[PDB]
């Protein structure tokens, strides 16, 4: 089964309590990863609540980084918002 979230729901997760973002139509909860992120937390907080695909790809992440990201996926962007 797959859980779908709308852009409306996602934008609400951009506070000290929760940090969600979208990458290639998948929704990632990075709340607990902010402080472990090699690239820093500021770069992640600035994209919170929205689609950060271009920025993610812009910094060209390694295979290990991409494999690790999967553990934070909690769902996908609703087809109607794509
Ligand atoms: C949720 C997925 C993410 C994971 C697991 C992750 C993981 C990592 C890891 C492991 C590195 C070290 C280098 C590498 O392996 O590529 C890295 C570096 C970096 N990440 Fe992420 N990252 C994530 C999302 C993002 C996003 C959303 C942005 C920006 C919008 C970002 C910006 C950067 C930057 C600036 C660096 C340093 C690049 C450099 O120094 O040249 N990351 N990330």
């Amino acid at each position: 089964a797959v859980k779908y979230y709308t852009l409306e729901e996602i934008q609400k997760h951009n506070n000290s309590k929760s940090t969600w973002l979208i990458l290639h139509y998948k929704v990632y909860d990075l709340t607990k990863f902010l402080e472990e992120h090699p690239g820093g937390e500021e770069v992640l907080r600035e994209q919170a609540g929205g689609d950060a695909t271009e920025n993610f790809e812009d910094h060209g992440h390694s295979t290990d980084a991409r494999e690790l990201s999967k553990t934070f996926i909690i769902g996908e962007l609703h087809p109607d918002d794509r």
